[PDB]
């Protein structure tokens, strides 16, 4: 009786991404000792719709049913632990290129295995990212964790065959969700926001150009 | 989902055979009725049609009295997008009607929308409602029912994806089409069956002259 | 509704390869008939690799108490599969699915499926399921959220088998795939045991070998 | 400028920038980039935040030999002053804080630069403070040659026209837009390694602009 | 630096040269190189036995003007100051008498030069003195540029990066491991025909080193 779901859903060709990955992987660990993911692109794309759009950035407070812009901008990101998945949050990401978003992603994580991260920065954030992808799914219905108003659903990379150009071609594709509330955003906007975000994923020179 | 019945189903309709009629004939319909083309007309003729074949769709539970009333009478309301908002504009008696009726009478609605003469008595009492979020680019999503009917068919965007033909892989143009629809008082059967007839109504357009 | 707000049910999806299943049917149809006097199908599949993924995850198959909060364990499956009647649907539980094979499940499932035609189905082969698997594609559907019935907490949505091309091993080639959909109760079911779930049916019915071979 | 010629002890280093990216991604992205931003995109944008990335990974050549002291001042900015070519002539506009620009807004300076600069409003604030120069020549046809330090500052990047030629990819031979690109130095600060990889790093950004993102 | 430049009046000329029998022979003679001398052979010794060759046969280059004096000196011995990398910084060790070793003592000098340097052990007794500076920019992969000459010699050699580029022989097209170089030359001694002799008799020793042997 409080909140009513309803999910909407995309699709993002992971074909720049992998290039970026499969060319840039030696010479990114050997500058920063870190091993590159499709996990970057997609909270800086996050970053970069979420300051296009700053509806889905606010959110409703049902005490006195009155909506919070929040200026700031977080996405609480998740990793799987066998004691039941944990939800850490990446603080303060529109100024962070993807040398920093991996920086904090791996420390996090880190941090979630050996148990060390208490409720001081689990509470908090303005989006979330829920990668089901590890464990391979095609696509499926987020949870929105209190008390956000948006989350993305990125689930497993596959080979299906797509057509470009009118010709049947075999690309790396993810299928993205986004479930937000109708009470504060509506469809078009949603559909927008998820729409800029794999162009941004899908060409990362838009973040450069702001398009 | 808790305060909605949710319950959605998806289907896949091939837009090959509407485009087709649109690029053979949209210079004689500008010509005559001094209208434009779209693909709206054939999935309003289509849910129509379904309706027709199957009413209980069509019906609504009164909580009130647990009574379930079927209307005789068929009343889409098509919903246009506004930079202002989404409205739900309702098209009357949808059963007697053809492409150029629905495509005259969507385009009033709107033009009544655009100056905002929409008065209360055409905004309720439609039966079902159609709503297009397929003019912003979008693969599929799961719409809301709008109250009082218990069901709403969301068409998509457009793309062209590749479809085994016959055992051989074509591309086509495709749809995704969603329909929610309230299970306590239609089944899983008699909705899946509902998407389907739209389906091949919009996917073949003579069904609606055979009447099948 | 009251049982609408109380369960959470969260959708999760994927696809399933129905070419060694058709294969095996291709083959042995014929004999089934010679031997059980009986004709095989789809079923039977699917129910026998959602018994070998809940016995391999007993979550799944647990329920929560409404009454007391507990998290009561079964160490029996029964899954409760719909027959369609021209009455209506109902929805017959086979037990001990655990000790059975393909052949059995068939038999079951011809038996409820003859009491539900011809009307002495009871009370007593009604209800006590612990899962539920839902075919909604023999009226040709692609993929849809099902519904969990009560006091089960979990759903299997089997939908319609659809000739599509799909590239494996670099290649573009028309398999006959199957869209199947988990809805969970997420008050007891996580992500990753739904999602493993739903990818260890997929793999029991992409390659029946694995029920056998007990992976 | 004579009195930079020989005390700068200016030397020229030379490089090829394969514009295949940059052209790709403008002939994908400017209907929408004029649509939204109301510009039109190009080829300088990419350059100046190149240098501008070069800079912030090497701040020796940011720096300036204060000549009063001998000393060696790291500037924690960055003051791009771009050659912005006018009817009446060569102008040099500044660019400042090209720290944290993206492409669109170091376009949306340059173009409101050249416009107040062709109708005769730049004012010395936007032409003084430079740290580094990006004065280009291209559109004339030139196809490379020597630029001239441009004081007080310690280097300057001479661009030039890009042509058609052909070049090595895996051991083929394909044809692609290729350019070439200068840099002129001040030796008694920048050692020859430092110069060539400051070269190397801009012609590395300018290729694959995605390198500005991932941080390479 | 500031001395040479407003001094010198110092002008470049430039070439390209196939790397082509180097690599093939290096390709050939690697592994027993290394198992008979244990060192890895290098591109840069063929360059300086080239370099060496062409100062015997052009014994202008091989002189330097005496400022005190305004006079010319014809050193009978060539010495040359070859660039070794190293983490502090490149300097300049010099080789003695170059004309009278092959390849195999080059590269052992080359060798123990390096390791020598990396442990900061150079002392200034084989640091300087040369006649005839070498430097290399292609571990740092520039395309080419003009050099700074070493004082006081007379001029300098400049070695740069070495890329697969298309080039015509006879008259079809294929790639070929090319490399630019650049020699920049006091003119009032080295006149523009001396400089270009030089130049190409390098390239022709490099090309093929059986001109070296041949005594073309």
């Amino acid at each position: 009786n409080t909140c009513a779901m309803l999910t909407t859903f995309n699709e993002v060709d992971m074909s720049n991404i992998q290039e970026m990955r499969a060319r840039h992987k030696d010479a990114f660990l050997k500058k920063h000792n870190l091993k590159l993911g499709f996990m970057s692109a997609f909270v800086k794309a996050s970053a970069f719709a979420l300051q296009e759009q700053p509806v889905v950035n606010a959110v409703i407070d049902d005490a006195t049913k009155e909506v919070v812009y929040r200026d700031y901008i977080d996405i609480s990101v998740a990793v799987a632990t066998p004691r039941g998945l944990v939800v850490p949050v990446i603080r303060n990401v529109e100024t962070m290129n993807y040398a920093d978003i991996e920086r904090t992603i791996n420390e996090l994580g880190e941090k979630a295995r050996k148990n060390e991260l208490a409720i001081e920065d689990m509470d908090g954030g303005t989006f979330t990212i829920s990668n089901g992808g590890v464990f391979g799914s095609l696509f499926g219905t987020p949870i929105i964790n209190p008390p956000q108003s948006a989350i993305l659903g990125m689930h497993g990379i596959f080979d299906r065959p797509v057509a470009v150009g009118g010709k049947v071609e075999v690309r790396p594709m993810m299928y993205v969700a986004l479930t937000y509330d109708h009470r504060l955003i509506d469809g078009r906007e949603a559909v927008t926001f998820l729409r800029k975000i794999k162009a941004a994923v899908e060409d990362p020179r838009v973040l450069l150009l702001d398009l």
